[PDB]
């Protein structure tokens, strides 16, 4: 794998940054990498590299795949997608350059979830799909997808989704996430452990506590195995706003416990998911 699994970055109510791990991988204490962020050089940032191409910010030393407020602060970032790039320079190797998404989110963003495999693919598109996470973000919501696929795959998996087209309406932009047992480096080796086998809840847990407390941002989750409900259950999400998809392609409201679909919840868009203030 050469690339970066998207970045997701929070400002915190005191005008703060905090983020997720930064996933980085090239595929060695000579090489050391630069970053530039919306095509400008972020000055005096700097991350190193691990035997096996696992790359952190050295914090004083710490490895640290979550960089701090005031790194993150250089970057310049604007809410929404950002550009961020990777450039590996070595003196046997030149500049070695790679591409990826950081995302800047308001502490009170609200979230929705959507797993792929199943989800969004048949168990090869679900009918209807497009149009509800369409309606869903005009209301104010940011679609974050999820999935549990080899890291191999992950340039695949997020070039196939802008690719959809469904009577022409295109799936919202939004980072891909990765249960953590895909990516494992001796950084994050023993942590990913302490999260036993609930991987997806684990990260999503992580993705909600990258937020205040105080505040709920995971909104509603999409999913199509125990699994999904389980974990939006765990990361705050009310078993009313949890939709899981069978088979034979019924969206089950699990709180309402009611079989549905997708262009019937995009009927009724507004009631289940309010436009936000
Ligand atoms: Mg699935």
């Amino acid at each position: 794998f050469s690339g970066v699994v998207d970045i997701i970055v929070v400002r915190q109510p005191d005008d703060s940054l905090k983020s997720m791990p930064f996933h980085i991988r090239f595929g060695n204490q000579n090489i050391n990498i630069q970053i530039t962020v919306n095509d400008k050089k972020i000055e005096d940032v700097f991350m190193l590299m691990l035997p096996e191409g696992a790359c952190y910010f050295p914090e004083l030393i710490q490895k640290k795949l979550r960089p701090s407020s005031a790194i993150l602060k250089k970057f310049n970032l604007k809410n929404g997608y950002n550009k961020i790039q990777f450039i590996a320079e070595s003196d046997l190797q030149g500049k070695q350059l790679i591409e990826g998404k950081i995302y800047l989110y308001n502490y009170d963003t609200k979230l929705v979830i959507s797993d792929v495999d199943g989800t969004v693919t048949k168990s090869w598109t679900h009918d209807d799909i497009a149009e509800l996470y369409t309606n869903i973000q005009k209301n104010g919501y940011k679609m974050v997808y999820l999935s549990s696929r080899p890291l191999y795959f992950y340039n695949y998996t997020q070039g196939y989704l802008k690719g959809i087209i469904q009577n022409g309406f295109t799936m919202p932009d939004g980072p891909i996430l990765l249960s953590p047992d895909q990516i494992i480096s001796s950084l994050n080796r023993e942590v990913v452990y302490k999260k036993a086998d609930e991987f997806k809840g684990a990260l999503l847990k992580d993705l909600r506590r990258v937020f205040p407390e105080e505040v709920n941002p995971i909104f509603a989750g999409f999913g199509n195995r125990d699994t999904d409900a389980t974990a939006c259950l765990y990361a705050g999400v009310i078993i009313d706003n949890i939709f899981i998809i069978n088979e034979q392609s019924q969206v089950e409201i699990l709180g309402k416990q009611e079989k549905s679909s997708y262009k019937k919840i995009n009927e009724k868009i507004q009631e289940l998911f309010p436009r936000l203030p």
